[PDB]
């Protein structure tokens, strides 16, 4: 079968863990919420609902990673669209931090994904195993029980564009046989690989339905409570 979906949401917020906190989740699914460094205190202090976990962003300096770790927080999410196309995180730059924060103990969701005119040049394929290839050139076969791949193309982000079921789907594939080939079946049958970009509750469902598709990133919206409810 899948293994455990998880429905993560990228950074009034009080309303909106008000509403988590209510929220029956009658099936498995990992949810996180992650946010900046200024908003965690708060997170952490307010976000009690057991299904969840709180999850740090970017954080790549040892010290900072460490504190993280020390306030309770075991999960980050690292390589996000903005932090390549915007503050210029390289492919290498994002290994280094996953690589890291695995060391550091933490849980990993490491994003990937193709720029507009990488999709529509036809560059998907190279673009992404090439971003995956980097990340997996730092991390050893033990340490893939730690990471979590979010594939996103730039272009569904923000911009209510979302994939069709089917290019999401051939994605996510092309990622897993990739993991499959040069990993291991094994950890390739474990990973979860989750798809953001404009993801909605109706359109969620149906690409939940995918065979290569484990979950879901999105935003911290109050809409993500039909993003969970969405991963079965």
């Amino acid at each position: 079968s899948k293994p455990q979906p998880i429905a993560a949401a990228n950074w009034s917020l009080s309303e909106l863990i008000d509403l988590f906190n209510s929220t029956s989740i009658n099936h498995d699914v990992q949810c996180v919420v992650a946010s900046t460094f200024v908003h965690l205190a708060m997170t952490k202090e307010r976000l009690s609902h057991p299904k969840f976990v709180i999850a740090a962003q970017n954080a790549g300096n040892a010290d900072a990673l460490a504190s993280l770790k020390d306030f309770g927080v075991n999960w980050i999410v690292l390589g996000h669209s903005e932090r390549r196309w915007y503050y210029g995180e390289t492919n290498e730059i994002v290994a280094d931090k996953v690589a890291a924060a695995v060391a550091s103990g933490f849980m990993v969701i490491a994003c990937i994904g193709e720029t507009l005119q990488e999709r529509e040049s036809g560059r998907t394929a190279v673009v992404v195993l090439t971003q995956i290839a980097a990340i997996a050139k730092k991390l050893k076969k033990a340490d893939w029980a730690k990471v979590v791949i979010a594939y996103e193309p730039v272009w569904a982000i923000g911009t209510g564009k979302v994939a069709t079921p089917q290019q999401a789907q051939e994605a996510h594939a092309l990622i897993r046989s990739w993991v499959s080939s040069k990993i291991g079946a094994d950890v390739a049958g474990e990973l979860r690989i989750l798809y953001g970009g404009s993801v909605n509750g109706k359109n969620a469902r149906t690409l939940y339905q995918q065979r290569d598709v484990n979950g879901f990133l999105a935003g911290l919206k109050p809409e993500f409570v039909d993003i969970i409810k969405a991963t079965q």
